[PDB]
């Protein structure tokens, strides 16, 4: 009950998909018939997913930073905005 909910809460904190969470719950309730290989495979898959998303976000971050730094951000007419020009290109 409560401990089970806490377990789930902890998994969600790590971004595990509902599918992986369901699998972790099955291993959790019937440990005598599951192995470290199974649990680690679940962690590893999620780990690869996070590292991949991180790479994507940092890439967007680098572009956004350049767009941001190049624009004066003032009353300057958007007819001359570099951000619009960049997004067009
Ligand atoms: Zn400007
Ligand atoms: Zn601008």
């Amino acid at each position: 009950d409560l401990q089970r909910l806490k377990f789930i809460r902890h998994a969600r904190q790590l971004g595990f998909s509902l599918e992986s969470i369901r699998e972790l719950l099955s291993i959790r309730i019937d440990p005598e018939h599951h192995t470290c290989q199974e649990s680690k495979g679940i962690v590893q898959e999620r780990l690869q997913e996070v590292e991949a998303r991180i790479a994507e976000l940092q890439s967007m971050q680098r572009s956004l930073q350049r767009l941001n730094d190049a624009c004066c951000g003032t009353a300057h007419s958007s007819v001359y905005c570099s951000i619009l020009e960049a997004l067009e290109q």
